[PDB]
DNA sequence: CCTACTACCTCG
DNA sequence: TGAGGTAGTAGGGT
């Protein structure tokens, strides 16, 4: 079932010869700096010889003739000043096939595009955005709309736009002016002189005059000194702090510090956005010489509507409370009310009751006659009731502090039992609240209460989640599905690449268990967000326990935007690019602006692209804390990432008092 | 490319 | 602590 799919993307002209053939310029700093320092140098002297020039490998290439650019200058990095003396070698045409030439055009068409955009009238220009409208004003505020331009250039040699819009929140005042409408302080704040930022804490009346400032001058004295106040004399002092560390306070003046203003003091249909983006693209084709903007139409597929089921087919989680699980057996679970009210409200017992009732399963519902403010009595009655059969206890509570939170959770889930919490005031018409709170609390006892039915190709799907921001050095995390589901942790600085084959079989252990054998093939599923090798060791292991696999990375960003042709926009779509490659837009609701395509790369394996979409769209509803809302990401992904995020809240890199099917962490 | 924060709007 | 995605904002001396 195929269709066809507009990107966000426009083509304009080819290159022309002189384009093809740009101006290759070798350089000279003196001093010679090291290795790991020559890039950003180059950087800055491209940035510094003006025109349209960019870095090309230890040297530049430009647009703009030798004789506009600015060829021997002067340069501060890190502390060495330098000194710049540019060489032109003559014009090296690059072919756009070859990936070092294309990227190195590439750079140059993205300078063009800033070149282009700063001299251009009417319009505010920042950087590669540009904006054109007056979307909101305010005494002293402005929310200005446009779009986020880009321009490369293709391996056949042609030039591409791209194009996407958005707001921008603008401060048109300082921050005494700002104070002085009246408005509320910021919690961060900018320096009017520079591109520093700072969190603003207070407001002080040591005055600006007689402010002793480490050994010499003034507050007013310094800031005097550099030329800031250039004449004017500044507010009140403002105490502000460096994002880093906000222990130690720094003096300052409101007369020299800008509010940066969030949305704390805007999204659009996909209809409107689609609109918006042809007339930026006619536009800003018209503003450059770039040609007839002409849309990059991209074959696309409707994979087939998933069916989740319980004790009857469902189409979401949530209806599974009223019609009966698809897994249940025997629960009890257990009530603890941290206000002054007592027992049950009669909704959720009534919701409970009716669910368990329908799916032919025992349910006992034990209420906790203590509170956590008695240490010994309450891990008694708490031993006592998970003595007792109790799998998962529900937590009434007004709104708790953040640390008391994870004190209670952590308190709770070492003498082995999982918790929910839904908050107090609450009233039945909070449909939505306690009905997810509800299904939370089900998944954390340990329940199955939906699942796929079909025929998929990997038995089993998990899903990697790593501690740290590039590597799996600090673990550690993985999330599976077949279905059943199951999660895993490391095991208290290691070798990175070793963390994600233990998570990976003791998956398959688990799968062992619960199954009783080693799955035919299996589906691995990471965020990229790291780099391969850390799963070769894992990939080898694999291939040598007699398992087949694929490896896909999935990605949030870098897929652009997706729209129909003709029609209404759906979910389910698969857009095939080339080698390995495809976007996938899981998820979509009209009211939800406009969706966001997953961008997907078959790393290993050779399953066919288009069944492998089919699995991980279909992952796509088996998340079961929802209820209401599919996650746009895989169940295993969406998984890993809640696992790690409570384990970093926690703080429960040691916990073996709780199973392995229960998914406390939702 | 990635995270975090708040605001908004609904409830496959 | 209900949760979902899409928005905006930020981040990868004085
Ligand atoms: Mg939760």
């Amino acid at each position: 079932g195929k269709t066809e799919v507009f990107l966000n993307r426009f083509a304009l002209r080819p290159l022309n010869p002189e384009e093809l053939r740009p101006w290759r310029l070798e350089v000279v700093l003196d001093p010679p700096p090291g290795r790991e320092e020559v890039y950003p140098l180059l950087a800055q002297v491209a940035r510094r010889a003006g025109g349209v020039t960019v870095r090309m490998g230890d040297g530049l290439a430009s647009w703009s003739p030798p004789e506009v650019l600015v060829l021997e200058g002067t340069l501060a990095r890190m502390g060495q000043t330098y000194a710049y003396r540019l060489y032109p070698k003559g014009r090296r045409p690059l072919d756009p096939k070859d990936p070092g030439e294309r990227s190195v055009l590439s750079a140059l068409a993205r300078r063009l595009l800033q070149e282009r955009l700063r001299r251009l009238e009417g319009v505010w220009v920042e950087g590669l955005a540009v904006y054109r409208r007056e979307h909101a004003r305010g005494p002293g505020w402005r929310v200005l709309g446009g779009a986020v331009l880009d321009l490369w250039v293709s391996d056949s040699g042609a030039f591409l736009l791209e194009v996407d819009p958005a707001y921008r929140i603008l401060c048109e005042m300082s921050l005494e002016a700002w104070l002085a409408q009246g408005h509320p302080l910021p919690k961060r704040v900018r320096n009017a002189y520079d591109r520093r930022t700072w969190e603003l804490l207070r407001l002080g009346e040591e005055d600006p005059k007689e402010l002793p400032l480490p050994g010499g001058l003034s507050l007013l004295d310094y800031h005097a000194s550099k030329g800031r106040l250039q004449g004017r004399e500044g507010g009140r002092v403002a105490w502000v702090a460096d994002p880093k560390d906000p222990r130690k306070p720094i003096p300052h003046l409101t007369g020299l510090l800008v509010p940066v203003l969030t949305l704390e003091d805007l999204s659009l249909p996909w209809e409107e956005r689609r609109r918006r983006t042809r007339e930026i693209a006619s536009w800003i084709g018209r503003r450059l010489g770039l040609g007839t903007p002409e849309a990059v139409r991209a074959q696309a597929y409707r994979l087939s509507i998933p069916k989740l089921m319980g004790r009857r087919a469902v189409s979401k989680p949530a209806d599974a409370l009223r019609v009966g699980f698809y897994r249940a057996q025997e629960t009890a679970l257990a009530l603890l009310r941290l206000d002054g009210a007592q027992g049950w409200p009669e909704f959720l017992r009534r919701a409970l009751l009716r669910a368990f009732g329908a799916s032919g399963a025992s349910l006992r519902l034990h209420t906790l006659h203590a509170h956590p403010s008695q240490g010994l009595a309450f891990r008694e009655a708490l031993r006592k009731a998970k003595e007792e059969g109790v799998q998962a206890v529900l937590v009434l509570t007004p709104p708790m502090a953040w640390e008391d939170r994870n004190r209670l959770k952590a308190l709770l889930l070492r003498e082995g039992l999982p918790s929910q919490i839904l908050n107090v005031p609450l009233r039945e018409e909070e449909r939505h609240r306690w009905e997810n709170a509800l299904l939370g609390l089900l998944a954390k006892a340990g329940l199955q209460v939906v699942a796929l039915s079909g025929a998929y190709p990997a038995e089993l799907a998990v899903g990697f989640d790593a501690g740290g921001r590039e590597s799996f050095r600090f673990g550690g995390a993985a999330c599976a599905v077949g279905g059943h589901l199951l999660w895993t942790l490391p095991e208290a600085e290691r070798i990175p690449q070793e963390v994600v084959w233990d998570l990976l079989e003791e998956t398959l252990w688990a799968f062992r268990r619960k199954a009783g054998r080693l799955p035919s093939r299996v589906l691995l599923l990471r965020d990229g967000r790291v780099p391969q090798d850390e799963f070769a060791l894992a990939l080898e292991a694999l291939a040598r326990e007699g398992i087949a696999y694929d490896l896909v990375s999935v990605r949030k960003s870098g897929g652009g935007r997706v729209y129909p042709v003709q029609g209404r926009l759906a979910d389910g779509l698969y857009v095939p690019l080339e080698d390995k490659t495809f976007l996938l837009l899981t998820v979509h609701r009209d009211f939800r602006g406009t969706p966001r395509p997953l961008k997907l790369v078959h790393e290993a394996g050779d399953t066919p692209l288009e069944a492998l979409a089919h699995q991980i769209f279909h992952l796509t509803r088996l998340y079961p804390a929802s209820g209401f809302a599919f996650p746009r990401l895989p169940a295993p992904l969406h998984l890993a990432d809640r696992l790690v995020k409570e384990v970093g809240r926690l703080g429960i890199r040691h916990l073996k008092e709780v199973d392995r099917e229960k998914l406390f962490f939702v």
